């Protein structure tokens, strides 16, 4: 909806964010992120609510629950661990009717840790929960130090997601190869190769490639942009805006062509703190003293103290032109209902 409209905006400034920072692999969940902020944004107001609507390009938390629920309706077209929830101090009281709207439109909830006396007890306990909510794939989601005895508010949001493919992948038809992250190095890699047909796409304006590869099912489908020559995305992420994504990987453009894909058997893990990040985004009463989460609690006081984000998915087999993937290329995983990307990341491994 207008909603995956906005949650793709969003998700280009936070690309732009990253883009100063990381110049490696960068994947992340922007609606994990999106939700993640809508469950706050609840029990936030006036101009600490504000930052937070327009930074996320603004009813609302009807759909985002709306969504939610669909990538949670437990099924085999693929597999997603979504770990998202509030660790406050215990000595902050939150109001129940908070509780109460979070845990229906979010199905998360908040939970109450002495992050004063005792914060070292309480990493382990936050790490642990993430472990086990996304099948112990995601482990640590915050390291020795990180946490500390002064910390009010801590959002969290892992995210495990390994598909099937409609199409599988003939596990004897990948070997050894050669990735070129720049022209000058290569990695070797196991790539997988499939010919076949699928919804083909030429970009001339970028000089690159995109193809959709869709999962088990045909309503989550992962779409990926390949720069014609091997550094050719820098040009590519720079003229990437959200319109372009609208159009460019709209299948109405696009066209179910015979072609023989190569792409590579991967798996990203990037963690992530958008603390500063959000602030310059324009995202700063909630990281200060003029923090107003009063629907939280009811009063003011509560000031959120980072925010972890923890993206990790896995490519795998199991399920003219051609589209080869031995060099740099962004992706992302969206949900054709409703084109609401979840996912999205640039593949470097460098």
């Amino acid at each position: 909806n207008s909603l995956s409209e906005a949650n793709t905006k969003f998700m280009f400034d936070l690309f732009q964010q990253f883009r100063k920072s990381k110049e490696n692999n960068i994947f992340y969940s922007p609606i994990s992120i999106t939700s993640a902020l809508g469950m706050v944004l609840l029990g936030a107001k006036d101009n600490t609510a504000q930052q937070i609507k327009k930074v996320l390009h603004f009813n609302v938390h009807h759909q985002f629950q709306k969504l939610l629920t669909e990538f949670n309706k437990s099924t085999d077209a693929y597999e997603l661990k979504i770990a998202n929830k509030l660790f406050g101090e215990k000595t902050y009281l939150f109001l129940q009717e908070y509780l109460d709207a979070i845990k229906k439109f979010y199905q998360t909830s908040v939970e109450s840790v002495d992050f004063a006396n005792a914060p070292e007890e309480s990493r382990k306990k936050i790490n642990s929960w993430v472990e086990s909510q996304t099948n112990e794939k995601i482990k640590n989601l915050i390291p020795e130090g990180n946490i500390g005895s002064n910390t009010t508010l801590v959002l969290v949001n892992a995210i495990y997601f390994k598909g099937q493919w409609e199409k599988k992948f003939n596990k004897e038809d990948t070997k050894e190869e050669k990735f070129w992250p720049n022209k000058n190095t290569y990695k070797s890699i196991q790539m997988m190769r499939q010919y076949t047909s699928f919804h083909f796409a030429s970009l001339e304006d970028v000089q690159a490639k995109v193809l959709e590869i869709p999962y088990k099912g045909k309503d989550l489908s992962m779409i990926v942009l390949l720069p014609n020559e091997i550094d050719g995305l820098q040009k590519l992420e720079e003229k990437l805006t959200a319109e372009k994504l609208m159009e460019w990987t709209s299948l109405q453009n696009m066209r179910e062509t015979r072609v023989d894909l190569h792409l590579p058997r991967f798996k990203v893990e990037e963690s992530y703190d958008l603390k500063d990040t959000l602030r310059t985004m324009g995202m700063v009463d909630i990281f200060n003293g003029d923090a107003d989460l009063s629907g939280m609690t009811g009063s003011r006081g509560l000031v959120l103290s980072g925010v972890l984000h923890k993206a990790f998915v896995e490519v795998t087999e199991e399920g003219n032109e051609e589209f080869h993937c031995n060099h740099p290329f962004l992706f992302f995983i969206r949900q054709n209902k409703t084109n609401s990307i979840l996912f999205y990341g640039r593949f470097s491994s460098p």
